């Protein structure tokens, strides 16, 4: 997250760190949202590589003991069947991870609330991106979970020529684009949390930014629109 602030420890308890085994250690690679005690929602592109993955829930600082973490292996990966790794712009950037164990819920570990199917946010709706991704274009991962306030940019504006044009689909949510704050590498797969009727819900799964950089004016961060995938999500969980 570029232009973020440090999240309070208990603000976003559905945020997870998706990590891969790297020698004798583990490396953060993406975010995710805990949606059942044994299922995480993330981006398909996060799991294209043939790596060994684990999830950390109750994580705040990637590099220090928080006293709240639970570490769990990924048992099964279900990518959206229409995902194509060479065409992120086509959409379908979503995947579900079945965890080897069911995690325990508490003030640091909670299920993310998902929007009702079909819900589209009005232009300029209040949302926060969260993650441990790069804090500058071509920078380094954050140590502590970051948040940034990124208002939505509706499909009409986002798909206009000076924004993303044809690259953005109605199965996506755009947010931000102010040139100061944005998602960045390592935020992929994580939540976009939007306040609706007094409650935050996870409306987006972080998918991409501009090849030119993270915080680029009129290139808002682009997310998979969760409310487009509610039936798919339910179908996977019910058959697995
Ligand atoms: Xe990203």
């Amino acid at each position: 997250v570029v232009g973020g602030t440090e999240a309070q420890r208990n603000s976003w308890p559905s945020q997870i760190s998706l990590q891969y085994r790297s020698g004798s250690s583990w490396a953060h690679t993406c975010g995710g949202t805990l949606i059942r005690q044994n299922w995480v929602m993330t981006a398909a592109h996060c799991v294209d590589r043939e790596l060994t993955f684990r999830v950390v829930v109750g994580e705040h600082n990637l590099n220090q003991n928080d006293g709240t973490e639970q570490y769990v292996g990924v048992q099964k990966i279900v990518v959206h069947p229409y995902w194509n790794t060479d065409d992120v712009a086509a959409g379908y950037d979503i995947a579900l991870l079945r965890l080897a164990q069911s995690v325990t819920l508490n003030s640091y570990v909670q299920l993310g609330v998902l929007p009702r199917a079909g819900t589209i946010l009005a232009n300029n709706s209040p949302c926060y991106i969260t993650g441990w991704g790069l804090t500058r274009t071509n920078g380094q991962l954050a140590q502590t979970l970051q948040q940034a306030y990124l208002p939505t940019v509706d499909y009409a504006i986002c798909s206009s020529s000076s924004y993303w044009g044809s690259t953005v689909k109605n199965s996506m949510v755009c947010a931000g684009g102010d040139g100061v704050r944005s998602g960045c590498q390592g935020d992929s797969g994580g939540p976009l949390h939007c306040l609706v009727n007094g409650q935050y819900a996870v409306h987006g799964v972080t998918s991409f930014v501009s090849r030119l950089g993270c915080n680029v004016t009129r290139k808002p961060t682009v997310f998979t629109r969760v409310s487009a995938y509610i039936s798919w999500i339910n179908n996977v969980i019910a058959s697995n």
